[PDB]
């Protein structure tokens, strides 16, 4: 009858939605960073994880359109799923950073930007790293 593609299905759909927050989520922080001027080094961690990120995001697509291509294949699968677990790393960081961030911009317009993004990409994430979970050790 109708056998679908499993697994992959939920990594397809939430690397993309991830993908999409993540920029999102990138576009605000470094927008405004609740960096302080007065110190040696508030290398804020959202910029630091946003261009970590922004380097993880490529993957994802790249992984998804090859799951899109061949759910069949263990190199895609394997690929996407490794990929998957790669962004959790850094993106979980800019989304803990992110959170704790709103209070400390300055800027209203980013704050509340930041707060939605954040919002979704660690949702985002909710799915990856379970889906992920699931295309790995099922």
């Amino acid at each position: 009858g109708i056998d679908p593609f499993t697994l992959v299905q939920r990594l397809e759909h939430a690397a993309k939605q991830a993908a999409a927050s993540a920029t999102q989520t990138i576009a605000a922080a470094q927008h405004a960073a609740s960096a302080p001027k007065a110190s040696a080094g508030p290398q804020p961690l959202l910029v630091q994880s946003c261009k970590a990120v922004a380097e993880q995001i490529p993957l994802l697509v790249q992984g998804v359109r090859g799951s899109q291509a061949q759910p069949d294949s263990p190199s895609a699968q394997l690929a996407l799923i490794a990929a998957s677990q790669s962004f959790l790393q850094p993106g979980g960081k800019m989304v803990a950073a992110a959170k704790a961030s709103v209070p400390t911009i300055q800027d209203q317009a980013s704050a509340m930007q930041l707060s939605q993004c954040a919002k979704n990409l660690g949702t985002a994430l909710a799915e990856l790293r379970t889906a992920a979970q699931k295309a790995q050790e099922a």
